[PDB]
């Protein structure tokens, strides 16, 4: 969970993930470049 990793992943379903949800995944693990990829 490279982003701060202090539940699982940190950030992630604060907002950047939120946009995944709304399309119907599940989110988005932490990417090294702090990126929310879409994923279930």
């Amino acid at each position: 969970a490279t982003c701060d990793l202090a539940s699982k992943w940190n950030w992630n379903h604060t907002l950047c993930a939120a946009h995944c949800i709304a399309r119907r995944y599940r989110g988005g693990y932490c990417n090294s470049k702090a990126v929310c990829v879409c994923r279930n």
